[PDB]
């Protein structure tokens, strides 16, 4: 591996699962509405029901009247498909965008844990520079006290550990970070997949179903 790479691959993750949170709020906030509205679209289809009924008393004649009531009823399917339908894909889109929030959210706090350990490692790099540059300093002063160049030696060498070790954690923090993000990935897949199965199966019913109510008024 190589040091720039895990920073490229940080400062990606983070802005990408920045995009999709916010993103995820957005799609939320559409769902909300969509559950107001289908539970509305269906009251909005009871009074279509009753204009139907309520024409029904004031014409009577047998040949329109037939049709009439089996439309009437029909409509009742409709409504009853649009009240289906919050328990269809609104609850079901609604339910996995939460849930991702949850998993980008996690790995929020994951790479706090982190950014406080790369804010360290910058203060110790420009301490080790600062004194890399003072051993330089006293060699071209033409004096020098040996006594506070080796005090100044122990400094800098106790600094090139902890930046070496530092950056190794860095390394192996990033193909943990990998391994989560292509993990992640996989389970937001088998998340949607499981949810639409869900909805594959309901919705093919709720539809079958009304197929077979306009069979049953298509024939009068």
């Amino acid at each position: 591996n190589k040091f720039v790479e895990q920073d490229d691959w940080f400062h990606d993750r983070r802005v990408y699962l920045d995009a999709l949170e916010n993103q995820l709020k957005a799609l939320l906030k559409a769902m909300d509405n969509m559950v107001a509205q289908r539970k509305a679209m269906a009251e909005a289809a009871a009074d279509f029901s009753a204009s139907l009924h309520a024409l029904s008393t004031v014409e009577l004649s047998p040949t329109l009247s037939g049709p009439l009531d089996a439309l009437s009823e029909l409509q009742l399917a409709i409504r009853d498909v649009y009240e289906r339908q919050a328990q269809q894909d609104v609850l079901t889109f609604g339910i996995i965008i939460e849930e991702y929030i949850r998993l980008i959210g996690s790995v929020k706090q994951a790479f706090s844990q982190r950014q406080k350990a790369f804010h360290s490692w910058h203060s110790a790099e420009s301490e080790l520079m600062k004194k890399k540059a003072a051993q330089d300093k006293l060699l071209r002063q033409g004096k020098t006290q040996q006594d506070r160049l080796n005090q100044v030696n122990a400094e800098v060498i106790d600094a090139e550990r902890k930046v070496h070790q530092a950056r190794l954690l860095f390394e192996d923090m990033g193909r943990l970070l990998r391994s989560e993000l292509d993990r992640f990935e996989r389970e937001k897949v088998e998340d949607f997949k499981s949810g639409v199965e869900t909805f594959l199966e309901s919705a093919v019913e709720a539809q079958k179903e009304l197929i077979e109510k306009w069979e049953t008024f298509l024939m009068q």
